[PDB]
């Protein structure tokens, strides 16, 4: 109800009546409280609403002292009988004043006002008007000041607005050590955004709230300064100093250990300096004016480069991210806040896994926030879904994260079935033979899905064999099964090389040079798409400088960029290709991959491909030769897909191909030295060419047949009508 | 003294005395100043105390006009002699109110009140602005509007004027889930141009309109922000921050919640940062301030590489491209829009 | 002065902690539990940090070593492990991806954008990291493929430990540690003349080092460090370690091996994979390809719900807990 100051003045009125041996309390006794002390700082006595308003404080002093002498000496027992209606009314009026003034507590000024409004000198010896406006003016110009300049974190903390923080006790102590300096009063927190800089300032506030602060700072209070009053609050040229200088001086003395702080101190460098608030502050740094700032490391760098002065006042305080275990500790401290915020229970394992998840899948975010996001997001997820529950650790988190960050890998299937149990079948259905390539694909994904693959390495395989054997097709089909979308594959022509390639590859352009589109094909796409299948079109012909660079993705997945940042791959499957082995494939020694032969190939590949790459690669995969037996399946597969891809079914075929057509293809388009690719030449050269002509001649109205000639031919529906 | 809002009204009042070529400014010119133009945020006329007080502000304007035509002269050379003793009193009364309120400047709120104390309609059943007690009941809702700076997407959606979505419901659900968060409340739609990120934000408006959103977001008023308000409304250093702060404060309190939408985040990020206004939003972003944003993945790149601050305020959401069949579904959803569009 | 300065400037080298028993004295031991063999390499780094902490390191220069030998000999692994030991965090390693480098260099590494040129993100990757983080350890990956102009300018830090940027600012973090790597020596370790590389062979390595790098580098490096091939008993040891580390790292340990590697599983990995030119990585890949992928399937099929074992089947295979145990 009352401020401590208001209570003091009222209390003094009461106790002065006791000390002066006076019966019922009168307006006189509150006036006695007003003149209770010689201290000029006491507004009720010298730096008064009277003295700086309209009348000599002595006039009033003598009104009161005359009256105090005039009231007769009583037995101590009644010395302060009651406030009666007289002081009751003054206090009630002080409350009416609060309502008029919109003041949350009764001020000593409300007591000064209310008393003065009711009061009049009781005797002819002194006269003075109750100059209400003068006393209000003087009251308004005193004490109330920071609500116009900075947000009072400490009182708001007393009011429960503070978020307590843990695990930063040294960082908090560091700000204390700096704040405890006698000369260099200015600390600043420097680090990554999301590192916990504001959190540390609030940590200081927590230290203040629990009064765990050294005498120099023991009475401290924190206030959030800048942008509003320092920028929005400006229309005139001197507005960088009006209000700003004002508050700097308002807080230098008496009013406890006021410490302002800046959360976004980046501004305080000035756009071209020009003392845009920025210089006046350090200009006054020889004393008081204790302020703590906060900036990111790069913003720090920028304000340093753009100023050269605040840095002589401000102590650089480095803030490091916590370890995963430490992150969990803060998560635990924060856990109940989240359970409350969302009305859901959270498992300790939720917190544990959130933190390690973040380390694994959120490289662009710091652990404090990243882990918290996984928690607060999961909780929010449930809060929305709550119309139905609680948060369940990795269950909720893996799904939640995958939904936002990508990586469905962690969701686990409703049924593993086609999801890597029967996948070898499904892959063998799309492509024929080459089961080891198929197994490699499945295994790559299975290890990823199971959390077993070495996390530092993307699945990586190099595919050897004769072009036309399905090496690209495999990669595309992998994307097919990986995303249920074959166009999500990333494919780079790795053979387009000379040394002049930086940006075309993950290296990017370099900032400071023309062009700021970097590694678009790889770096930008990788940043955007957390995983894919990356196909390198004949690494056999790629320049070795690039291959050496690609190695970095191949293993130890970290990826740099000319932007000064990194990408850091993880879950992208990479596929490299070569036909070196064609020199051995053309031996035609069985459809199966032969021992020794395949080794001569891989040996030669190393000779013509840095083994350093191959010494990191998950494995080299070799394709089976497409024997006619393989063809006997492939032809149907391809004719089916080829037809299905032909726009819409306004015609298409009945396809009475039977063995006769199949064999023709196996006897005519079947080049032992070019895989199935020449069968496609046959198919288009014969089947589609005739078809196109029949369509062109409008000899087909709907459907179509394939009729073996002894070659192939088509039928006529309308007779060239 | 007076601030810009009060000065605008006062300026208009004096202008009106000259618009009517009258030697002096009268209370009627001020009442006319209160009702100048149909700009909703004008508390003196439309989003006013009058409507809240159950009065017809246009009828009142007819009253004002009936009084303005009774001005005894419109003689040119005689015009513009004095502000009048009558309004001396009113402006002095405004100063008294400032003292009553501990206010360092006279706002339109105060100048309204002061005239109202001295205003009248010579009518028993006055069609006047609601009497002073109501003036206080509603005037006290002020201090202690966004439509000036943004389009109410939710209201447009309530009025239809919206194109339905398909498939993107999942990123919408993600958006709702992010908005529902206590700390990082801001989802952002990131991806290729043309994917449907605007379509998603309209989809969000639909969910609000359709009551498919939990109460804490259900009542949200979704707005299309900045650009014009940000820069077209600018002239000088700091007035970006002023409009920003104004809006941010509005969304900070009382009106359940307001959600702001930023389509092209690149519009922010200052200029090499330099805290060139943009930063205020991140600065205050901790106070819930539910915001939805968007950006081209490459734009995201060009700003995320530089910023780092907004990243702790928003949730990155990739928006997937629909398959051909899904695309057909959108075409089907929009089919009636197209048939209507061209007949 | 040391403690308060350290809290603000890091400088752990100025602490002189009572924990030296572990904090350097047992460093070689601790590192040998992480790194198999490569005794001299372990000692080389350890020696440098001992001079740092003892105040004997000369402020004019960072610790500097060149790691030569078979890829998969643990060259970058050692470097990471000393980041681990030295700063209690392997991820603090500022690996310098030197082969990822063109003549543009500047920003992506140590110099940054010449001030006044567009892009005010300057030396973000290396210099700014030191600017922000007084010192750490840096690892120069495959310096053989670094652009020559860059190899040359980085010499300003190699000795006369200066770091002048395009920002117009200087860091001079001579307190750091740098490790350079190369596969240059692989051609001589491939002589396979015992597991430990002998004299003459090392001279050939150094011959090649001189062909690749100038005295302007080579005589500034604290030492060239040449890595050995692992002994068959040593790979036995690395196998044990890696298998344990992999499972220990395995996200949530929802599944769990008895890890009955016995002599036999370990021998199968060693015998099946120990080519003298392989590097330890293929043994690690082998177990992933031999068993772990089978495990993944067993998990997916619910053959492994919890726990797991090791079993040896001659050829190799993996047992199940077929009742979804
Ligand atoms: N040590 C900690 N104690 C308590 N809360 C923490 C801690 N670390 C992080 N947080 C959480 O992190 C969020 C605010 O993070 P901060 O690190 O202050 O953000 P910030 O990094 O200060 O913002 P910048 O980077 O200066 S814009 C809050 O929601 C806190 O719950
Ligand atoms: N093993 C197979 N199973 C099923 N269909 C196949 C198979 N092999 C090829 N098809 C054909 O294989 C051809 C694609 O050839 P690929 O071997 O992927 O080209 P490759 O790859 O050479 P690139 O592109 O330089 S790696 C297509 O024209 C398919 O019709
Ligand atoms: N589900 C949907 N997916 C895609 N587009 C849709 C969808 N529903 C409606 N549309 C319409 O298709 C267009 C999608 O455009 P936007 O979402 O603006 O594209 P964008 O992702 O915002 O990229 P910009 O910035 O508009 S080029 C809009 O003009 C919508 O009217
Ligand atoms: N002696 C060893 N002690 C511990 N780990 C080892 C050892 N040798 C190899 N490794 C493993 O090898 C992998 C890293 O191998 P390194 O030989 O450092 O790679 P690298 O050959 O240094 O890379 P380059 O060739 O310089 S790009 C790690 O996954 C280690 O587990």
């Amino acid at each position: 109800q009352f401020t401590e100051r208001a209570l003091t003045i009222l209390t003094l009125a009461q106790k002065l009546a006791s000390d002066h041996q006076h019966p019922q309390l009168q307006p006189i006794h509150i006036l006695a409280a007003f003149i209770e002390t010689p201290e000029d700082g006491s507004v009720p006595y010298l730096q008064n609403l009277i003295e700086k308003g309209r009348y000599d404080y002595d006039l009033f002093k003598k009104v009161v002292n005359r009256n105090l002498v005039r009231i007769p000496q009583q037995q101590p027992a009644p010395a302060e009988i009651t406030p009666s209606y007289a002081l009751g009314k003054v206090l009630q009026d002080a409350a009416k004043i609060q309502k008029q003034q919109k003041d949350s507590f009764i001020a000593q000024d409300h007591i000064l006002f209310a008393l003065f409004n009711d009061s009049s000198i009781q005797q002819i010896f002194k006269e003075a008007q109750v100059d209400i406006e003068a006393i209000k003016q003087q009251a308004l110009e005193l004490r109330g000041y920071l609500s116009k300049y900075a947000i009072d974190m400490t009182e708001q903390a007393r009011q429960g607005k503070l978020d307590p923080v843990i695990g930063r006790e040294e960082e908090i102590r560091s700000t204390i050590r700096v704040l405890a300096r006698r000369i260099k009063s200015n600390p600043c927190l420097i680090g990554e955004p999301g590192i916990g800089k504001t959190a540390i300032i609030e940590g200081v506030a927590q230290r203040i709230i629990d009064d765990d602060v050294p005498t120099i700072l023991q009475g401290a209070k924190l206030f959030s300064l800048d942008l509003a009053a320092l920028t929005a609050g400006a229309k005139y040229k001197g507005d960088f100093e009006e209000r700003f200088k004002g508050v700097l001086k308002e807080i230098e003395e008496s009013k406890t250990l006021i410490v302002l702080f800046i959360d976004e101190i980046h501004m305080l460098m000035g756009n071209g300096k020009d003392d845009a608030a920025n210089i006046l502050k350090p200009a006054l740094s020889r004393g008081q004016l204790k302020v703590i700032g906060a900036t990111t490391n790069n913003e720090y760098r920028s304000i340093v480069e753009k100023d050269g002065a605040f840095e002589r006042r401000f102590q650089k305080i480095e803030v490091a991210e916590p370890s995963v275990r430490q992150t969990v500790a803060i998560l635990r401290g924060l856990q109940p806040k989240y359970e409350i915020h969302h009305g859901v229970r959270i498992l300790d394992s939720a917190l544990v896994t959130a933190a390690q998840l973040a380390k694994r899948y959120l490289p662009y975010r710091r652990l404090p926030d990243s882990a918290l996001d996984l928690v607060d997001i999961s909780c929010a997820g449930v809060a929305v879904a709550r119309d139905s529950q609680n948060v369940v650790d990795s269950d909720t988190i893996s799904e939640t994260a995958a939904r936002l960050t990508g990586i469905p890998v962690k969701k686990l299937s409703e049924s593993e079935n086609e999801k890597l149990i029967h996948m070898e079948r499904d892959l063998s259905s799309e492509v024929v033979g080459q089961m080891d390539a198929i197994k490699a694909v499945s295994n790559a994904v299975r290890l990823s899905r199971s959390g077993l693959a070495n996390p530092r390495q993307p699945a990586s395989f190099l595919f050897l064999g004769l072009s036309g054997s399905g090496k690209t097709e495999l990669a595309k089909k992998v994307a097919g099964f990986l995303f249920n979308d074959e166009d999500m594959m990333i494919r780079v022509d790795c053979s387009e090389l000379s040394e002049k390639y930086a940006v075309s590859k993950l290296l990017g352009t370099t900032a400071g040079y023309v062009g700021y589109d970097e590694g678009g094909f790889l770096t930008n796409q990788l940043q955007y798409k957390p995983y894919s299948v990356l196909l390198f079109d004949e690494v056999e012909k790629a320049h070795p400088d690039v291959l050496t660079v690609m190695l970095q993705m191949l293993d130890d997945g970290r990826i740099t960029s000319g932007q000064g940042k990194t990408i850091d791959c993880s879950n992208c499957i990479v596929i490299m290709t070569s036909n070196l082995g064609a020199e051995f494939i053309n031996s035609q020694q069985g459809s199966k991959i032969q021992e020794s032969t395949k080794n001569l190939v891989m040996g030669a590949v190393r000779q013509h491909f840095r083994p350093e790459f191959l010494n990191r690669i998950s494995s080299i995969v070799i394709f089976n030769k497409l024997s006619r037996k393989a063809i006997h399946k492939i032809v149907d597969i391809r004719l089916k897909e080829i037809e299905e891809r032909f726009e819409q079914n306004d015609k298409h075929y009945k396809l009475n191909l039977t063995q006769e057509a199949k064999d023709f293809l196996a006897k005519y388009g079947y080049s032992d030295d070019m895989g199935a690719r020449p069968l496609n030449r046959l198919i288009q050269n014969e089947i589609l060419n005739k078809l196109a002509l029949r369509i062109l001649k409008n000899e087909i109205k709907d459907k179509e047949t394939v009729n073996v000639v002894l070659e192939e031919c088509l039928e006529v529906l309308p007779n060239h009508e």
